[PDB]
């Protein structure tokens, strides 16, 4: 039901606030693969940078690289200046863990 950070358990998200599909298989120019799970909302997290349009997966979307707030560790990215909906958060699914 909740999201905590795998690395060092800070609250993140909820499956409750999960944003339809809610998962999309991405690569960046690094060819790195990440499973993206996109959440309306999050909490705890440090926004670092200002936005960046380039390479964005959601057309219409700048990112902003989330980090833990707690420990550091790349937990994803916030999305914002879009439409329906301006804002979201793509969280990298196996960099979180799941529970009560
Ligand atoms: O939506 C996203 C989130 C972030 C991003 C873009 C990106 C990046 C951008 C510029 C440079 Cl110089 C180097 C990198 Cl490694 N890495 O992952 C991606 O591909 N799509
Ligand atoms: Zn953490």
């Amino acid at each position: 039901s909740i999201f905590r950070c795998r690395q060092c358990g800070q609250t993140i998200s909820r499956r409750d606030w999960l944003l339809p599909d809610h998962e999309h298989v991405v690569f960046n120019p690094a060819g790195m693969i990440f499973r993206v799970w996109c959440f309306s909302l999050a909490q705890g997290l440090r926004l670092i940078g200002a936005p960046s349009g380039e390479f964005s997966w959601f057309k219409g979307y700048d990112w902003t690289i989330a980090l833990c707030g707690q420990c550091g560790s790349h937990l994803g990215w916030h999305y914002e200046g879009g439409s329906q909906p301006q804002t979201f958060f793509g969280l990298i699914k196996d960099r979180l863990a799941e529970g009560p």
